[PDB]
């Protein structure tokens, strides 16, 4: 069995219920899409059998015959149409719904039940009819969001989540000690694009990911996908050529919701701007990651295509300290600062340095009382963060989904997305890019949602900090390790001697 590191998810593992890497590790193990994607992002028919457009309106997607979840039932158009329709209807408050707003019909369910948009013509066959067109509409369909589910998970979908039934690579053995590990077998059913080279895999639920590296070093750990910054100086000498380092589709920002005091409305966008002008991102980057992220320049990553790292307006990413403090006077002139500005974060993701440096540049620049708060796990910490509990500011981040910078912004800052943790709406940022989806190219569509990008400088809805330069490291029992685009190990394709 290939021993891995995951983390405990949040959520159950019901596809449209999971917004998060901890989840969605194990989720893209367990099913299969229409589409499924390569170690660079790139789709390729999966389940679907064809899927047609003449207008990048109506789409007729046929399923591949004789696929089946692991309880024995079809996968049939149903089985996608059935979830897509669950994932949209507000009633049950998933965290993916947004992911559904291009399909025509998406407006009543966000007394109907269904998508007018979605109609199956048989257990082979449904069609797809869009609002307008929309440009990574075909790309998405990879993405959890739209996998396919068994007829007995909308039976009991709470039982489902506990215990998922799928019909991808690998399955549940049969297997999750909550807070501790969870273990996969391959799924003998399976024919398609993502054929396991393993014999199973093994997700250990680490507390501390300097523990991790050093279950990496004598054996214990086949592969780490996060070297924490007190290995960084040393992993190379360690690992060798058991190490690989590059470019990930992976951002992390600073999060202060607008409902924070001193924090909403035009004093909040003031204290943001200020907030980013009092951190020094290169040094940082320099001496806290040895090198290993890269000072943002805008709301996505700089590895995705269309990427510009000189945006008009993207100074307010630059480290300014007089900046800062003008800012900060206007926003105490508003309304005068008063408390703390505490920092929370997930300490079992090796945060801890980064925040400590972050915190100790605002309260220097800005002479506030400034502090890193930590709490020991994510699901802790992101369950704090959706039910809007948290009283504070807090740590975020996006790992990307599909190679596609609409897919980095639409669901964090959107007015009725999941993942939007700080309550930002802007309208106007909506209606640009929804400008950008319908582009009639690719180059066109890239451009829009830079010039959408402008918005978010000017309201700074969250504090872009860097993205990252991926480190994997794995022991001397496995090979084929290849990196992904965002950052994950290939896990289906991980040999084991």
């Amino acid at each position: 069995v290939v021993l891995v590191n995951g983390g405990e998810p949040p959520n159950p593992l019901i596809p449209t219920g999971t917004n998060d890497s901890n989840g969605g590790r194990i989720i893209d193990r367990l099913f299969a899409g229409l589409m499924s994607y390569d170690a660079v992002g790139k789709p390729s028919l999966e389940v679907a059998q064809s899927i047609e457009s003449a207008d990048n309106v109506n789409y007729r997607i046929t399923v591949k015959p004789g696929w089946k979840f692991t309880d024995g039932s079809p996968v049939t158009a149903h089985s996608f149409v059935d979830a897509w329709n669950y994932g949209a209807l507000s009633t049950n408050a998933q965290l993916q719904q947004h992911f559904f707003s291009p399909i025509e019909g998406f407006d009543d369910v966000a007394s109907r039940t269904t998508m007018s948009g979605l109609r199956v013509v048989n257990d082979l066959e449904f069609t797809v009819r869009l609002k307008a067109p929309t440009i990574d509409f075909t790309l998405r369909l990879g993405h959890s969001s739209f996998y396919p589910l068994p007829d007995s998970a909308f039976r009991d979908m709470a039982a489902f989540g506990r215990n998922p039934i799928g019909n991808g690579p690998y399955k549940l053995a049969d297997a999750w000690e909550h807070n501790v590990r969870i273990d996969l077998v391959p799924n003998p059913d399976y024919h398609g694009n993502r054929k396991p080279r393993n014999k199973g895999l093994r997700f250990e639920f680490y507390a501390n990911l300097d523990t991790a590296y050093a279950d990496l070093l004598s054996g214990n750990l086949d592969v780490l996908d996060t070297i924490p910054p007190s290995a960084l100086t040393v992993y190379q000498r360690d690992l060798g050529d058991h190490a690989t380092s590059g470019p990930a589709a992976i951002n992390q920002t600073l999060d202060t919701p607008l409902r924070l005091p001193h924090f909403g409305g035009e004093e909040g966008r003031l204290r943001r701007l200020a907030l980013s002008a009092a951190i020094n991102r290169p040094q940082i980057c320099q001496q806290i990651f040895a090198g290993t992220r890269s000072p943002a320049r805008d709301f996505t990553a700089r590895s995705l295509p269309g990427f510009d790292p000189n945006l008009p307006g993207n100074e307010v990413l630059d480290y300014d300290p007089q900046r800062a403090r003008r800012l900060w006077a206007q926003a105490d002139a508003i309304s005068p600062w008063s408390g703390r500005y505490a920092i929370a974060y997930n300490a079992d993701a090796g945060h801890r340095d980064w925040v400590d440096a972050v915190a100790n540049s605002i309260k220097n620049v800005l002479g506030i009382d400034a502090v890193a708060a930590p709490q020991p796990t994510f699901a802790g910490f992101r369950t704090q963060i959706t039910n809007r509990a948290i009283d504070s500011a807090f740590r975020a981040g996006w790992r990307g989904d599909y190679p596609s910078m609409i897919e980095f912004l639409a669901p964090l800052f959107t007015a009725g997305a999941g993942s939007n943790d700080v309550g930002y709406i802007n309208p106007e940022f909506d209606a640009a890019l929804a400008a950008a989806e319908a582009a009639p190219t690719l180059t066109e569509s890239h451009e829009l949602v830079n010039d959408a990008q402008r918005i978010l400088f000017h309201d700074m809805p969250v504090v872009p900090l860097w993205d990252y330069i991926s480190v994997v490291g794995w022991s001397s029992q496995v090979s084929n390790v290849t990196v992904t685009w965002n950052g994950l190990p290939d896990y289906e394709n991980i040999v084991k001697a």
